[PDB]
């Protein structure tokens, strides 16, 4: 899996990834099971199945240009206009054909939940734990024959920041019945421009769609998270976004080491998702 | 909530059930959130959610004749034959006016999930960990007026040992996916009938559906959960029945203590729902 790329209809080895173990935390009153093993609930084992088959399709050389980010709104299938309403009233991987989700949270509860993640990165207990960075950016996509590049310029300071070509390799929808916005979970692949450059031969053009974006950030660095907040203007349509970011040299590391250790691959998915889920709650409890 | 009980509509205090801490496991690589806590996923707080609510309907003074089950078999619709097959892809609780589960698996499946249990109960790592008890006993079920009295005779003794009014009062279904079977839960009322005697009144008129019952019944104390496995006689067609119960006292203590002590309760119904989705995923293992 660390030297080769295999298509997701054509992989076999899914070396196993382990459930937790009755670990040292206080001699339970109550045995989690009767193997003494946490099962991985269904969700969780269907997030790392599915990153595992989608980084392993990537061909190697590509694949620290990775990112895997969880970003939040409404699931709204082909026909309606509505939020879907499969009958089930638990969270699920949702997969009806064009079934599609755009990022967009409702603004107020967008302050509320800024308001929420900034008060507890301030809380004396852990200010330690988090990194803020504010950063304002105009994203100016440019096509060439036809592929974009997306060249990314921030406000305060003209600097030409990043020059990719972003490609969404796979993505995953989970209805979330019980919450206000549903999820969608994207694996990307950011495409450096090669020695093209952003001056030389773009900024003299017409981008086809200019994207300002005021976001605070907020890294998490022990759970390997990183939770972007941001205001969207799309050159002008506004869009509230919300998305978590998990860290792609700790992917890629623990990916690499699946089948000699299957642990740490298996505790940063748990982990992406404890996080994404601690927001997609505090969400519906600021919608009530 | 222990001395009062207010129908589902009308119930308002869901006192919180705590997510688990990062305890003392291994001081991890890795937090499992920015919160440092696990939240639980959204099927086990939905059952977390459904047997307090239920619970808590009913009376107090029957409560200690509760039984709160898992059984194994296909969701079918109202209309067609086949198991249901909502777009979605991970288990979750399914809701569809008129679904209904007949607990019922293939029974090469069931001969070898029986010889998959026996041979974790025979490990010499778990020789103090089971119980196993056979019986064998027919059920007859008389009508009075009307209210059904079911009346359980063992065949080995013929003996009446159980007489009882058995009223469904809820269920949850467990629409699963990615495994043959999918679950039911059902939460259950035995009640005993009062001085009206099994032997003179029943023992001589007509039952309107008669059920001979081979079980084996392995008991995982630590767990606190029974595993039942019978093979049951319609009187005569035949059905292979796999069902796990969580032991009523633990059940109905950790319900009294959720308001000073949460912990009791979330970590019983986890461990319900882990043993399940051991059994359920291992009969999926031998279906392949
Ligand atoms: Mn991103
Ligand atoms: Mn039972």
């Amino acid at each position: 899996h660390m030297y080769r790329n295999v298509p997701i209809w054509a992989q076999k080895w899914k070396p196993t990834i382990k459930a937790l173990q009755s670990i040292n935390v206080k001699d339970l009153k109550i045995d989690p099971s009767f193997l003494n093993i946490i099962p991985d609930d269904d969700l969780t084992k269907s997030v790392q199945d599915w990153v595992y088959a989608t980084i392993y399709s990537i061909a190697p050389e590509l694949r620290s240009f990775i990112e895997l980010e969880m970003k939040f709104g409404v699931i709204i299938d082909a026909k309606g206009p509505d939020r879907v309403n499969p009958p089930v009233s638990s969270q699920c991987v949702f997969t009806e054909l064009d079934a599609h989700l755009t990022p967009n949270i409702d603004a107020s509860l967008f302050k509320e939940l800024s308001k929420y993640i900034r008060g507890i990165s301030e809380v004396t207990e852990n200010t330690g734990k988090f990194s803020i960075i504010e950063s304002q950016t105009r994203d100016s996509v440019y096509r060439v024959g036809p592929r974009f590049l997306r060249m990314s310029t921030d406000i305060k300071t003209g600097r030409v920041g990043q020059f990719i070509e972003k490609r969404h390799v796979a993505q995953l929808l989970l209805y979330s019945p019980k919450d206000s916005y549903d999820v969608k979970i994207s694996l990307n692949l950011e495409l450096p421009v090669p020695d093209n450059d952003p001056p030389e031969k773009y900024k003299s053009q017409s981008p086809i769609s200019e994207r300002t974006k005021d976001r605070v950030s907020y890294i998490h660095n022990d759970s390997c998270t990183r939770i972007d907040i941001t205001k969207v203007e799309n050159h002008s349509e506004t869009t509230h976004e919300v998305e978590l970011e998990i860290n792609t040299p700790a992917l890629l590391n623990a990916f690499d080491n699946i089948t000699n250790d299957s642990k740490e691959y298996a505790s940063l998915i748990r982990t992406f998702l404890n996080n994404g889920t601690i927001i997609r709650r505090k969400l519906s409890s600021l919608s009530y």
